[PDB]
């Protein structure tokens, strides 16, 4: 598909089944260890992807801590837009 995938979760008993994780003096946070079976692997999440958008709102430039708070004071609800960074540039 053209559009980025939207990965749309629901918070289970043991939270979404995914990592955040941030670069070194660099923008940009990412996902990691995505669990089997997860509320994240059901919405199509992958290791690797640059998060783009959490709930309608673009945090590229964002911190790793504004971004989990975004992502966190959600009710038990998040929709992630995400991408491909081998495939994909902020101009
Ligand atoms: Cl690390
Ligand atoms: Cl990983
Ligand atoms: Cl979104
Ligand atoms: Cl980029
Ligand atoms: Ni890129």
């Amino acid at each position: 598909g053209m559009l980025p995938r939207l990965c749309c979760l629901e918070k289970g008993p043991n939270g979404y089944g995914f990592h955040l994780h941030g670069e070194k003096g660099k923008l940009g946070q990412y996902i990691r260890l995505v669990e089997p079976g997860s509320p994240a692997e059901k919405a199509g999440l992958l290791a690797g992807d640059r998060l783009v958008e959490v709930n309608g709102e673009n945090v590229e430039k964002e911190t790793h801590q504004q971004v989990v708070s975004r992502i966190r004071a959600a009710l038990n609800a998040v929709r992630l837009l995400v991408v491909d960074p081998e495939e994909n540039t902020q101009l």
